[PDB]
């Protein structure tokens, strides 16, 4: 009950359209999400994907994609690849004071994400992740996408992503071990401050 209203003040995304997944993709469900959805989503019977561009080019999370591409006898390089990869970004982002938490994607890979407490323009946290992401050096096998990748789609429906907790896709700690109790750490989740992060973006714009 809670812990379906704190999944969806988290993952707040396109207020009018979702997505579920299916084995040929993502199919668009072209209605507002409901709470139903959300108990679909947690027993795993319909999983989530949400479109996280706005109406308004803005976005209340984002995400850092590391995914290691394919399957070998000693592949756990490659799987220790991801997670220095990921430990980097964390340590930039954290360095830049922006709160981010771990999440397993299964075998493929990880994801970081970023939440704030009211939508930020899209073209600012892109730009600030970028950044962040030129700093750091990339391992053999690994590639890392950021979420949004569109900034000014005013006219599509943008990109979607794949949503924690479902069917298991569970966050992580910064040791990258399964926290127990994930609803208690989805209600102990901090979001990051709109202001602090536009503080940001103009001090790494102008510099």
């Amino acid at each position: 009950q809670n812990a379906i209203k704190r999944f969806m003040t988290l993952f707040s995304g396109r207020e009018d359209v979702f997505s579920i997944q299916y084995e040929g993709g993502y199919r668009p469900i072209r209605r507002p999400l409901n709470f139903q959805d959300i108990k679909n989503h947690f027993s795993g019977k319909k999983t989530l994907g949400i479109y996280l561009l706005k109406k308004n080019d803005t976005v209340k999370f984002a995400a850092y994609d590391i995914d290691i591409k394919k399957n070998r006898e000693d592949k756990f390089v490659y799987e220790e690849n991801s997670k220095k990869v990921a430990k980097r970004l964390s340590r930039e982002l954290n360095l830049e004071n922006i709160t981010h938490y771990f999440e397993f994607t299964g075998n493929r890979g990880y994801h970081i994400w970023i939440f704030f407490d009211i939508p930020v323009s899209a073209y600012k946290i892109k730009y600030i992740m970028e950044k962040i992401l030129d700093r750091i050096e990339l391992e053999e096998g690994i590639d890392v996408e950021i979420f949004p990748k569109q900034t000014s789609l005013n006219g599509g429906l943008g990109n979607l992503i794949k949503v924690p907790l479902g069917v298991k896709c569970l966050f992580v700690d910064n040791d990258f071990n399964v926290i127990e109790n994930q609803i208690e750490f989805l209600n102990n989740i901090k979001e990051n401050k709109a202001t602090e992060i536009n503080k940001l973006f103009r001090e790494i714009f102008n510099e």
